[PDB]
């Protein structure tokens, strides 16, 4: 063990109901007590255990028990006492940053803390600064992510998003990924050319897949490349071909997604000047009537 995670007891879990279900497991909202002074509500990841083979639930227990910052997910700690495995996370109300998204898109139906409808600049500008926060501190550490997309980010109480998922957007998202032969999925539309081309992931091809994030986050999450296949995707990104300004993306804002969208990857902007001009333009929004 690298890290002493923390081993929260059974008892102290109350399952409320489940929230989501993946191949590995699911998601249940429950009430924890005693964590922090009170019995709070938590999201509860069990997994359905090839159990031998998912004991890698214990090293990604360990890493997310290193990997602790504002803006990415907070981990709490385990239950193994018994059939299933139980891993601890903090409730993030308005769920993963696509589907928030979606919901105040301009075509969709249907709250306490945010209007209905579109959301304005400098909100958008406030998730990507945050997106991008996390970003800046998973690089700091030499991680790469490698499935950087809003689907993989969560929204909490009073519009705050962290970086954070439950292993469950392959089964949930499946559109969003290829399938190359088989038990291997790959999310091309949020991949730089030499992810795709020479197979290479680094820090810059997170910055490339920021990019891409920003740019579902301007069109309210749809999906990048929609209406072409897969390859027809695969083809556009290696031929240099970037995805179009949504209606709703200022010039400026756009000048940073083809920033990120450089095709050499020494070419493209550290994460933390990206970061920096995302948040100065949501300290002062540009003035845009598309």
């Amino acid at each position: 063990s690298d890290a002493c995670v923390h081993h929260i007891k059974r008892r102290d879990i109350v399952l409320k109901w489940e929230l989501g279900e993946g191949a590995f497991g699911k998601v249940f909202l429950a009430e924890c007590h005693n964590l922090l002074p009170d019995k709070m509500l938590v999201a509860v990841k069990a997994l359905k255990e090839s159990e031998s083979a998912r004991q890698d639930f214990q090293r990604e227990a360990e890493l997310l028990t290193m990997l602790q910052h504002q803006h990415i997910v907070r981990f709490f700690g385990v239950c193994t006492e018994g059939r299933p495995l139980l891993m601890v996370f903090e409730y993030m109300r308005h769920g993963d940053l696509n589907r928030f998204l979606r919901s105040h898109g301009p075509d969709a139906k249907l709250g306490e803390d945010v209007a209905p409808g579109p959301l304005g600049l400098g909100q958008l500008l406030a998730v990507a600064s945050q997106v991008a926060a996390g970003m800046v501190y998973l690089a700091g550490l030499h991680f790469v992510h490698r499935d950087l997309a809003t689907r993989n980010c969560l929204v909490g109480q009073g519009l705050v998003v962290k970086i954070g998922d439950f292993g469950m957007s392959r089964d949930i998202y499946s559109t969003d990924y290829y399938r190359v032969g088989g038990r291997t999925m790959l999310p091309i539309r949020w991949m730089p050319p030499e992810s795709i081309l020479y197979r290479k992931f680094t820090t810059e091809s997170d910055v490339w897949s920021f990019g891409v994030v920003l740019w579902e986050i301007f069109t309210y999450g749809k999906q990048p490349w929609y209406q072409l296949s897969n390859t027809e995707a695969i083809d556009c990104i290696t031929q240099g071909r970037e995805l179009e300004r949504p209606r709703a993306c200022p010039p400026e804002v756009y000048a940073i997604m083809r920033g990120c969208w450089q095709r050499e990857p020494q070419q493209r902007h550290s994460i933390k000047d990206v970061h920096a001009r995302l948040q100065a333009l949501a300290q002062a929004p540009p003035v845009y009537l598309d």
